[PDB]
């Protein structure tokens, strides 16, 4: 039989930079 | 005999847009 | 012999949340 399914892949990266602050 | 675990998985997507920055 | 190598393992969880956006 094939083996188990290998284990999980590397967690991504951190995700993009956020909005600018609010506008004054 | 069974075969051995497969290779890790693929890589996990970006994590989400971070906060709004401070305000002005 | 042993069987075939198991399938790749699952697809990496998502990143953390980016960073600041830059001042207002």
């Amino acid at each position: 039989p094939p083996g188990p399914p290998g284990p999980p892949g590397p967690k991504g990266d951190p995700g993009p930079p956020g909005p600018p602050g609010p506008p004054g």
